């Protein structure tokens, strides 16, 4: 109505977040960004990644992003079906089984997606 | 002007999205998100002959947003709901790797690692 974004979410450029305030797996985290008509958080560019941390205060917290290790390509793939092509992340930890990228203030790790961590969902005000 | 995206297909109050190439079940999820939308959700027999009513094509399969649980051995829609009812009078078995698809006449469970086409949708 008023605003670019939806009560509740949170405008960052051309882009509307929101942050979860309980806990999922990975796979349920998905499931939740499509109910509410979204996508899990793509991340274009370091720069994205920094003005997204910008906006958390506690900086124990994890939050799912829209990326998960493809076992049988062997790397990370975004949920709009692309890999991973750069480094802009600079993720930390193993690139194996069962992974999944999480982001805190400070870092993006990689974590075992049966762990159960906030989640980030999007929607793009200008989509590319 | 109308109710719905351009390709999407207005039907009550939703606006629907049918495929026209396919994939496993997680990859029909995951496009639906990237769409900014979700995987088909039926509320009832009605809305179920209605979305029936758009497929044209008898062989057709769609999947939709229902799969079978493994931990809880049950159908669950991605709103978190248990399906917790018979209108969809499911064809085949309940069981691990079970997804949900429709066809024109039909409701099937079928291996998530089937490919098929799928229905995403937008609330009006
Ligand atoms: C998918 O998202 C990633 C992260 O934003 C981006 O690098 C990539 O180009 C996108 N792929 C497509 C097909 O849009
Ligand atoms: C990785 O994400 C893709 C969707 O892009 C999906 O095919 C699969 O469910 C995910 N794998 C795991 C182990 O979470
Ligand atoms: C989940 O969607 C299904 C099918 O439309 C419906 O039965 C159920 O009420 C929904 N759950 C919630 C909380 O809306
Ligand atoms: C079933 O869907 C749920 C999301 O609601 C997800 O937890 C899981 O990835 C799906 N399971 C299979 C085998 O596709």
């Amino acid at each position: 109505g008023l605003l670019n974004c939806p009560i509740y979410w949170q405008q960052l450029r051309e882009k509307c977040l929101l942050f979860s305030h309980t806990v999922n797996p990975w796979n349920n985290s998905l499931a939740d960004c499509s109910t509410k008509e979204s996508s899990l958080l793509l991340i274009r560019d370091k720069d994205e990644l920094i003005h997204t941390q910008n906006l958390i205060r506690d900086k124990a917290i994890l939050f799912w992003i829209g990326l998960n290790f493809s076992l049988s390509e062997k790397n990370w793939k975004w949920i709009n079906g692309s890999f991973l092509n750069s480094n802009d992340l600079e993720i930390r930890g193993d690139a194996k089984e069962n992974s999944c990228i999480s982001i805190s203030q400070t870092s993006v790790y990689s974590e075992y997606c049966s762990t159960e961590i906030r989640w980030i969902c999007q929607k793009e005000l200008t989509p590319v």
